[PDB]
Formats: C-alpha cells, structure tokens, sequence
C-alpha cells in the first residue's frame, strides 16, 4: 500500500479479501487522482482461471449492456502485475452485508428492501437472459452504489440511513453459461439450494432460492438457516418449509441423508432442539401480517419452492405485487 500498479494506480486501502485475492481502493495518478477499485487475484491456477472468466464474462455485459441498465458491476480494465490478474472496476460503496452489520444487524426498511430486492431481480433476470446464471448469489456481492447515510437517532442509539439504495451485482468469477461445465457443488452454504445440496443437478433456478435467502436476510437481519451441516441445512428447510417432495428424494444418490423415505433426522436429538429453537414455519417469521408483508413473504415463499421446475422465474418475480409501489 503506497505500491503503485500498471504505473498509475496506488493502493490507498483494502476493501476485501477473500478466496480468490483481494480487492483494494486505488488513486488513479493519470485520472486526475480519481478513484477506483482493483480485484488483485491469488497466483493460483483456479483463480486465474475464474478471474479470466470473469473478465470474458464482463465483457460481453459490457457489451450487451454498456451502461449497467442491469446493474452489473462495469470493469474498466484488466491487465496482470507479478503474475496476478488486476481487475480494475469501478468504486462502489458497501456491500450490503458490510452495511447490515455495520448497523448492529438492524433489518433493511421495507422499502429499501423493495427496491433492492427489485435491482437484484433485474440484474439476475439479464444474467438468466444471456444463459448465464451467477451461482454465489449473497449479500456480500451486492454492493451500494455508495453507502452515504444521516445519522439520525431512534428509541429502540445513532443508526445510518439509506439515501440513495441503489445496488450492483458483483463477483461473477463463478457464474456458468448453460451450455458449460456445471460444478457440482455451489453457491455458499446458507444460499444454497436444496437441488444444489441433493446433488440433482442445476441451473437458472438455484439462483433464485439464493435470491429469496437473501431477501429473508434483509428483514430479518440474520440468517434462518445457521449452519454448516448439510442433513442439518435440510432439516431446516423441513421445519421452515414442510417435508421435500418425494421426487427429489427418489431422485438423489444422497442416500446417507434419508431413512426409508424420509429426511434421518431425529427432532428430540440435541441438533434437532437447535433447529426448532432458532427455525419455525416460514410466515412466522413475519413481523406484521399487513398487506405490504405478506407480498414479500408470498414472493419469499415462491423462491423457496422446493422443486426448482416448480420455482417462480425472475421473470415472473419481477412481476409481483410486491413490486407495486415504485411504480
Ligand atoms: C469490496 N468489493 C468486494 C468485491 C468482490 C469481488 N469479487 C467477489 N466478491 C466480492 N465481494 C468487489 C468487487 C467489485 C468492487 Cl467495485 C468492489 Cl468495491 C468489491
């Protein structure tokens, strides 16, 4: 830091770590010391070679959608430095996890939520358009466009507060085109989805499960499913969902997980009084049975379908009623 890239950006600050690298807040010396962000990705074969993806990836975005009308991050440049790949993008604010905690876990307003929810769908819509579909989907890699705030006070402490909620999709060094390789196990835990865990394969559809992990996310301000445990993560979804469907689990080679025909889980076992204390049917969750509340929690409950056939598009969600008050 104080190191200088390509000979024109330094790097002031850290904005992220991660699997793949970092990515870091850089002066741009030739740009009237303007600022952007820099992906720098580990010497590593597998990063290098998502990284080379995300690039291609982006650049068709690009391309197709040069002014983020989809709300894509827009990557600027590329170029390597001691053999890592530097993505330079433009600076964006927090991510939405970053924000989330940054206010001591205090839940989005409904409608914030709204509108973020609606970007996010967009985006991933025009992903699933382009036969892409993201499959690391998490409030991590939704980013504010800036994070700016009013400090304004409240009786149930000195709390930020959304201006503008304006958000990008980021990361797309795992996102998969249809006719490609499909990895067998994706997106992280608590977003993934049950065809994804049951190994039945996937595409566009476990998108969506993660997208309405997300939103449960923002109302919530913590996740429903606390885990690292698949069996667990599944007996989760039983007790905020009802039973799978048989089909699925005709279907798997997951057979380890299952009992006769039935999850092989035992409710009164120590795990399972964990789950029935912090996991309960969907709708109880809801903190008011309004109109406005029980429109996400329908649109909630259709990205939670079970059966990704079955699952609501984003297409179809970005025609929800819950979508009705920004226009
Ligand atoms: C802070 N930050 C983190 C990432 C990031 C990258 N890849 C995978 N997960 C992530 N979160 C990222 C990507 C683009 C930009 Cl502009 C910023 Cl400011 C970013």
């Amino acid at each position: 830091s104080g190191d200088v890239l390509s000979a024109r950006y330094e790097i002031v600050d850290t904005l992220g770590e991660g699997a793949f690298g970092k990515v870091v807040e850089c002066i741009d010396h030739k740009a009237g010391g303007r600022h952007v962000a820099v992906k720098i990705v580990k010497n590593v074969d597998r990063y290098c070679e998502a990284a080379r993806s995300e690039i291609q990836v982006l650049e068709h975005l690009n391309t197709t959608d040069p002014n983020s009308t989809f709300r894509c991050v827009q990557m600027l440049e590329w170029f390597e430095h001691h053999g890592h790949i530097c993505i330079v993008f433009e600076l964006l604010g927090l991510s939405t996890y970053d924000f989330i905690k940054e206010n001591g876990f205090l839940p989005f307003r409904l409608d914030h939520i709204r509108k973020m929810a609606y970007q996010i769908c967009k985006s991933v819509n025009f992903l699933h358009s382009n036969k892409l579909t993201h499959t690391d989907l998490k409030p991590e890699n939704i980013l504010f466009v800036q994070s700016d705030y009013t400090e304004a006070y409240n009786p149930k402490r000195d709390e930020r507060t959304l201006i503008n909620p304006d958000i990008k999709v980021v990361d797309f060094g795992s996102a998969t085109y249809d006719d490609e390789h499909h990895s067998t196990l994706v997106s992280t835990r608590h977003y993934r989805a049950p065809e994804v865990i049951l190994a039945l394969g996937w595409s566009q559809p476990c998108d969506v499960w993660s997208i309405g992990c997300i939103l449960i996310e923002y109302y919530l301000g913590f996740t429903v499913f606390p885990t690292h445990d698949s069996k667990e993560h599944l007996a989760m979804m039983e007790r905020i969902l009802g039973p799978l469907p048989k089909h699925m689990i005709q279907k798997t080679r997951k057979r380890k997980y299952f009992h006769h025909d039935r999850l092989d889980w035992d409710e009164h076992s120590s795990a399972g009084r964990y789950v029935s204390r912090r996991c309960k049917p969907l709708k109880e969750f809801m903190l008011s049975q309004d109109v406005e509340h029980e429109r996400l929690f329908d649109l909630i409950q259709k990205m939670l379908e079970y059966d990704p056939a079955k699952r609501i598009t984003l297409r179809e969600a970005l025609k929800h009623p819950f979508f009705d008050l920004l226009k």
